[PDB]
């Protein structure tokens, strides 16, 4: 898994068109979102966590969590992203391991939100540019 963090004071998107033939489905509520004050983790999901979904989630939901906490987030906003790496999942891996860093980020106490699996989505993003507002992870089945 390779991770991006990005602190923002906003975060907005708009789903556009359907990147996959057969793209996570949605209400037409949920084609545009929006957070304020809001660590935004860019999470693609490789080829090699596909030998260890639960391991490489619950390190990622912590990855993400410490950032949070020493950034003073309480919104945390989940996006699956093709652009940090090149061996990449199969959708089911990165659907499930999206889903448990999800979910997880919830359990810790985190106003969560998440971005539609598969499709072309529009975006609009404030980057804070403080010291830490803008960090990369790698993160590995050791």
């Amino acid at each position: 898994m390779r991770v991006l963090l990005i602190h923002a004071d906003y975060f907005e998107y708009e789903v556009k068109d359907k990147a996959l033939k057969n793209p996570e489905p949605i209400s037409e509520d949920m084609k545009r979102g929006r957070m304020e004050e809001v660590l935004v983790a860019f999470i693609s999901v490789e080829k090699v966590d596909e030998k260890n979904p639960e391991e490489v989630s619950l390190k990622a939901i912590e990855e993400i969590s410490k950032v949070a906490e020493q950034v003073k987030a309480e919104n945390v906003f989940v996006v699956p992203w093709a652009h940090l790496s090149s061996e990449l999942a199969k959708p089911s891996v990165a659907m499930d391991i999206l889903n448990r860093v999800y979910q997880g980020l919830k359990e810790r106490g985190f106003n969560v939100g998440k971005a539609p699996f598969g499709y072309y989505i529009a975006v609009k993003i404030s980057c804070k540019g403080h010291p830490l507002a803008e960090l990369s992870r790698t993160i590995v089945p050791e």
